[PDB]
């Protein structure tokens, strides 16, 4: 003989989450690699690229948020610091310390 059908798992967790984390963004950690990080960050960037979607503007944004953490993160330099100011939460954004970092002077005037 021959018969058997089951099937009924139509059950998934797409929910959204409201955060600003530069890890997230890539949804990696300090565990994930420089590799993976960027193969996700690929993915991640694709599928909601702007160039393809031409229609929704918005996606830049995504994309933008998407290329500058990657950076961030691939480079164990820039990561470094990234950390510690986590460990530290300044009060302050990762962005402005940054600037403070490199130079104790005015850099990237362009803000949004």
């Amino acid at each position: 003989g021959s018969s058997g059908s089951s099937g009924m798992d139509a059950i998934l967790n797409y929910r959204s989450e409201d955060t600003e984390d530069y890890y997230t963004l890539l949804g990696c950690d300090e565990l994930s690699s420089v590799e993976q990080i960027l193969a996700e960050f690929k993915v991640r960037a694709l599928e909601c690229h702007p160039d393809k979607h031409p229609e929704n503007p918005k996606a830049v944004e995504t994309f933008q948020k998407l290329q500058k953490a990657k950076e961030i993160l691939t480079n164990e330099e820039s990561r470094a610091r990234y950390d510690h100011w986590r460990r530290s939460q300044m009060s302050m954004p990762f962005q402005q310390w940054e600037a403070l970092n490199d130079s104790v002077k005015t850099s990237g005037p362009s803000s949004g």
